[PDB]
Protein backbone atom coordinates (compact mmCIF):
# COMPACT_ATOMS: atom_id res chain seq x y z
CA UNK A 1 0.00 0.00 0.00
CA UNK A 2 2.84 2.61 -0.80
CA UNK A 3 1.54 4.16 -4.24
CA UNK A 4 2.80 7.54 -2.91
CA UNK A 5 6.11 6.68 -4.32
CA UNK A 6 4.46 7.33 -7.91
CA UNK A 7 3.25 10.69 -6.67
CA UNK A 8 6.66 12.76 -5.73
CA UNK A 9 9.38 10.64 -5.19
CA UNK A 10 9.79 6.45 -6.22
CA UNK A 11 11.88 6.45 -3.55
CA UNK A 12 8.67 6.00 -1.26
CA UNK A 13 8.24 2.52 -2.37
CA UNK A 14 8.22 1.60 1.58
CA UNK A 15 5.79 4.16 2.79
CA UNK A 16 3.24 5.29 0.90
Amino acid sequence: VARGWKRKCPLFGKGG
